[PDB]
């Protein structure tokens, strides 16, 4: 007996750690240790899944004396509406309400558009350029943080100066850093919401100022605001480098999506299937029980912190059959996870769809001789930022 202790080793630059997948054998749930409080970590498709839509299992802390969190973690949970287990189903229900509609089918034609025509201006200042290039810094990141700048209704210069503080926010390993950054967020929202208050345009911030009819007070909007910068391009970026990378591991499949862009769509679901980096320790969704819940033969307690690895689950051969081959030509594969399912589904997922799929149309298209510069391990997966990811892709072509 050796309970197994989060964050598991991963010997690869992307995957799951080896001990996640041997639990993943064994069973759906396992008691595991963490660097804070011991957790249910749930690594099967089917019950991932059905847990992420069980309402007893919720972001909020029910516990009278909460275990501590970073000040990242706890900036994340808050800007959800988490932080109070007694508020949570009002206060999140209406951030649900009052986020959905901004992604409008109207929005997403028109931002689809601009979006491709980004992306050949992007891919055609690389082409120009001369290798060694950053692709981390002049695509990954880059049309992210436009598509941010479009929904707020800011120039496109403003994205330099808030293009590291989810980033920084969410740096589990200095909360004085998070803290600062998180201040310079609020500044510059409030900033934004004074200003949208008299010069509105087609924008998220004119929609909230404008809603039922004015009732919202600056600091909601602006709370709202903040949620979308900083899940609005961070997580994007880093699947765009980890698609990237995927492709390049799986030459025939990339060859296929050259040929054939129509394979974008198809694609794009693998890379978010399969596109896990470092330890992983993103794609775990946290979770506490609001009641008792039984999984299999084992219960789940009121107040127990559960662990829904929805990047193992993505793997799973139970729903993925050969779950860790990249394959566009699956039919009718499974519902990936990596968005998450049930009460927090992500909100951004179909723009972030329209993103990933522009980007992949054309890529290896438009630079087909595309390849890394460097060896692949020394790609540093940054494990102490929530949301990972590597802060440079150098690459030829
Ligand atoms: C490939 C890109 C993205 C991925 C993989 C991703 C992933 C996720 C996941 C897994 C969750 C659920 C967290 C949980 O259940 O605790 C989530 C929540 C959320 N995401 Fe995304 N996201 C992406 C892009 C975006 C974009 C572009 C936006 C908006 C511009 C966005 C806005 C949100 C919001 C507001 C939430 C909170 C939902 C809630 O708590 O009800 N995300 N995201």
């Amino acid at each position: 007996t050796d309970l197994p202790r989060l964050p598991f080793d991963n010997p690869d630059i992307m995957g799951i750690a080896p001990q996640m997948l041997a639990l993943q054998k064994e069973g759906p749930i396992a008691r595991v240790g963490t660097a804070g409080e011991d957790a249910w970590l749930v690594t099967r498709y089917d019950e991932v899944r059905t847990l992420l839509a069980d309402r007893r299992l919720r972001l909020s802390n029910p516990n009278p004396q909460p275990s501590a969190k970073s000040a990242a973690r706890a900036f994340m949970v808050a800007l959800m509406a988490g932080d109070d287990h007694e508020t949570e189903p009002a206060r999140h229900a209406q951030m649900r309400s009052l986020l959905i509609p901004r992604f409008s089918t109207r929005r997403l034609r028109l931002m689809k558009t601009r979006i491709e025509h980004h992306v050949d201006e992007l891919l055609d200042q690389l082409a120009a350029s001369a290798p060694p290039v950053d692709l981390h810094r002049v695509l990954s990141f880059r049309l992210p943080t436009m598509v941010v700048c479009d929904l707020l209704g800011v120039p496109l210069a403003d994205r330099e100066r808030f293009g590291q503080w989810a980033r920084g926010t969410f740096d589990q390993s200095d909360n004085e850093h998070s803290a600062n950054t998180f201040q310079q967020v609020v500044d510059y929202m409030l900033e934004l919401v004074a200003r949208k208050r008299v010069e509105p345009g087609d924008d998220i911030l004119s929609e909230l100022i404008a809603e039922k009819d004015g009732a919202l007070s600056d600091a909601d909007i602006a709370h709202l605001g903040n949620a979308v910068l900083l899940f609005g391009y961070e997580t994007t970026i880093v699947r765009i480098d980890l698609g990237t990378l995927l492709l390049l591991r799986n030459p025939v499949q990339r060859a296929q999506l050259a040929e054939d862009p129509g394979l974008a769509p198809a694609a794009v679901e693998e890379i978010l299937r399969l596109g896990v980096g470092g330890k992983g320790s993103n794609a775990l969704i946290p979770r506490y029980a609001h009641g008792d819940i039984t999984v299999g033969e084992t219960v789940i307690r009121t107040g127990d912190a559960v662990m829904l690895a929805i990047g193992a689950a993505n793997y799973d051969d139970r729903a993925f059959p050969d779950g860790g081959l990249f394959d566009l030509t699956r039919v009718r594969p499974r519902s990936h996870l990596a968005f998450g399912h049930g009460a927090r589904h992500c909100i951004g997922r179909t723009l972030a769809r329209i993103e990933l799929t522009a980007v992949f149309e054309r890529l290896f298209r438009r630079l087909p001789d595309l390849r890394l510069a460097v060896p692949e391990e020394s790609l540093r997966w940054q494990e102490h930022r929530i949301t990972g990811g590597f802060d440079e892709i150098p690459v030829t072509f």
